[PDB]
């Protein structure tokens, strides 16, 4: 039968949706029609941080001719709020295989998100695509908080059948984890912590973000009692986390310490429309090549989970969402180059077929 890809039988098609592999996904995008504002293509351009004083560097406007990105949408200045660009969405992540969303979560307390946050949940159910959610550095994120957020999300939306749970357990992913130091994180992950949620109705799997050198991340894995790390960068080189041929050394110590490395994946980046001052970040496409070997490093590491770095954070370029060539009077976008606008998304699908060809 017709869209029958995640039907629960025993299709071995290699078509089927990978719970292993984990996209992130933005749910910031908004248009004057249903959100007020074409929030987020609409954006605050950065200071340079080495500028110094007297910097006005302004905004772009989020019109159709100049948006907050270097690349410009398929589906135009959508709103992440519209049902119907929610289901295009979810059938892209079928096209990609790629089972679980990572939803970035601010902790806005907002009417609005909450719907967001629900359709989002309803959408991906449809196609049988799980969510997760990916907890960002919020103003004064602290343990407490970060329970009381945990215990929310569970509560609210534990229930829902596309809640991504790995053994039983939810997971959340842990943007700049090391914004608090692995004392406070003990009291809420070590078994022993004075607010734990281990051996509670709120356990999840926490997945913290690795950034620099092995003689300041181990131990500060280890202190904070993550489950695991993930490196996120989507540009080779920014971090030590993010350079992958440390990929198998990350591997070797993970497995030697019962941690999950989630290694994060992406097509390229640049962002140079919000951060004209970091064109050093830049790492090119070149139809393809960069995300197959940032996605084959990976795989060979030998890891048992995968990120992509993004699915839609336009503003970095690191998205797999389609893209279409674009010029107006105001700003000539880069595109897909000599491929079709959904080649990142089949080509995800071709990795995932590979790493599930060598997984564990």
């Amino acid at each position: 039968p017709s869209n029958s890809e995640n039907n629960g039988g025993n299709n071995n098609l290699g078509t089927e949706l990978d719970y292993d592999t984990f996209c992130f996904y933005y749910d910031w995008y908004g248009s004057e029609a249903i959100d007020g504002q074409y929030r987020h293509w609409a954006h605050a351009i950065a200071p340079d941080p080495n500028g110094g004083s007297g910097q006005n560097p302004g905004t772009i406007p989020g019109t159709q001719e100049s948006i907050a990105s270097n690349f410009y949408p398929q589906l135009g200045r959508y709103s992440s709020s519209d049902p119907n660009i929610l289901t295009k969405h979810m059938d892209m992540f079928v096209m990609a295989r790629t089972g679980v969303l990572a939803l970035t979560w601010w902790n806005e307390q907002d009417e609005t998100e909450a719907k967001r946050i629900g359709l989002i949940l309803d959408a991906a159910d449809k196609k049988k695509i799980k969510v997760c959610f990916h907890l960002e550095p919020y103003p004064s994120r602290n343990v407490q908080n970060l329970r009381e957020n945990i215990v929310k999300l569970i509560t609210r939306y534990g229930n829902h059948p596309a809640f991504y749970r790995k053994d039983g357990k939810p997971l959340f992913f842990i943007y700049d984890s090391y914004l608090i130091e692995p004392s406070e994180w003990e009291k809420l992950l070590s078994p022993g912590g004075s607010i734990t949620i281990r051996n509670t109705a709120y356990d999840a799997l926490m997945i913290g973000l690795w950034t620099s050198s092995p003689t300041v991340q181990r131990p500060f894995i280890l202190n904070a009692h993550f489950d695991g790390f993930y490196t996120y960068f989507a540009a080779t080189g920014f971090t030590y986390g993010s350079t992958p041929t440390n990929w198998v050394s990350m591997q070797k110590w993970a497995k030697e310490n019962g941690k999950i490395f989630i290694p994060s994946v992406g097509p390229g980046y640049i962002d140079t429309r919000i951060r004209p001052w970091n064109g050093s970040v830049i790492r090119t496409r070149t139809d393809g090549q960069y995300y197959d070997a940032m996605y084959r490093k990976a795989i060979e590491a030998g890891v048992s989970a995968i990120s992509i770095t993004s699915f839609n954070e336009w503003h970095e370029g690191s998205q797999i969402e389609p893209a279409v060539p674009y010029t107006s009077s105001e700003f000539t976008y880069l595109d897909y180059e000599n491929r079709e606008p959904d080649y990142y998304l089949t080509r995800t699908a071709y990795w995932v077929g590979k790493f599930r060809e060598s997984k564990q």
